[PDB]
């Protein structure tokens, strides 16, 4: 048995949460940056533990479905917090992705509510009467999703929102974001998340990213 | 408008939360009941305000809808009892399980407020889809489930996820805990009411609990 334990796991990311709360208060960011990156290494330790990834032969496979645990989805809902708060998202609800992001958003919701900004939130998930919540001048939703790769889902998303009249995506937040590209004619990589954003006019964040946290995994 | 705003519906919560954990750990039922009563009230405050209640005539007098508890000030109270079910009646898991689709977002913060308990060191949560349940398995002695449901009249949906499970030989239903049991009965030969809850547990030898039920809470907001 080759990890940290759970009851470590928690301790570090207590203590990580404290030092980035204080420091994105402080407005110290290079403080902040700085422990969000360590928060990372946790999460990615976490990843490993619990088998979310593997490797070999694409040269690694990704799954979510071992991150339904507290001590896991406690560092993951944390940090899409985060990102929330850091870029200064405003939001009217949250909308959790079918299946993965659904019991991300609540417990999302949870650390949000925790920074006072918010008198409540709202949170939103969509069945496959689509939309399910506290709905009926347009509100803006940011939608949560564990991974990133063409856009595929996020784009199902957005046509059973296109129904909703007063309903507006403003961001997609996901886990994370595979980095997956085209070659053009001059021997360059066209990134499918800017392909996506251009196409549907809307940002994506991700926690973390093949290109800055697997890459190293691999060896 | 009429109602406890939000600021004050969680300064409540909060009031209200610890002297519930506090008299738990302190073993004083009378207390723990009571401050638990409490708590109860202020859901349903909660339940009114957001209209998951409403009065009238529909397909029975009242009508329950939980899409409108989907924020963060309302699960909160209902997943704080939700696991102090779990506590109380000392209720030992491998595993919750949030029933499609209501139950998933109640599961990871009823996971929440179990942890909080210190008792655990992770919680390990589930869902079913409609493969087909998703979690940290790697089940195919057995695996404990507790299953976490907004509503119970007869069973339908709870008997659903019993058959999914069927399937997966090392898991094991050891409870149902559920927000609201309508108390629906049948009468028999005797005139005497029958209630599906009693029929339910008995055909699948798994105990209900819930937070509210009909009679002890809903009856008397009608009037």
């Amino acid at each position: 048995n080759e990890f940290l334990c759970d009851e470590e796991i928690y301790k570090s990311f207590v203590h990580l949460k404290d030092k980035i709360c204080e420091e994105r208060k402080k407005k110290e960011l290079v403080s902040y940056s700085s422990y969000i990156k360590e928060m990372k290494k946790l999460l990615k330790v976490v990843l490993l533990k619990y088998k979310a990834l593997k490797f070999g032969e694409s040269n690694y496979f990704f799954s979510s479905g071992v991150l339904n645990n507290i001590v896991s989805s406690n560092i993951i809902c944390f940090l899409l917090s985060e990102l929330i708060l850091k870029n200064k998202l405003s939001f009217d609800y949250l909308l959790g992705a079918s299946y993965k992001g659904i019991p991300m958003v609540s417990l999302t919701s949870h650390f949000l509510f925790e920074s006072k900004k918010y008198s409540n939130i709202f949170y939103l998930y969509d069945r496959k009467n689509v939309i399910v919540g506290n709905l009926d001048e347009k509100k803006n939703i940011i939608i949560i999703d564990d991974v990133f790769t063409c856009g595929t889902a996020l784009t199902e998303i957005l046509a059973k929102l296109k129904t909703y009249e007063h309903l507006k995506v403003v961001a997609f937040i996901v886990l994370l974001n595979r980095n997956e590209y085209e070659i053009n004619e001059n021997n360059q990589k066209i990134y499918f998340k800017d392909i996506f954003e251009k196409r549907v006019g809307i940002p994506l964040y991700s926690i973390l990213s093949y290109k800055d946290d697997i890459q190293s995994m691999i060896h």
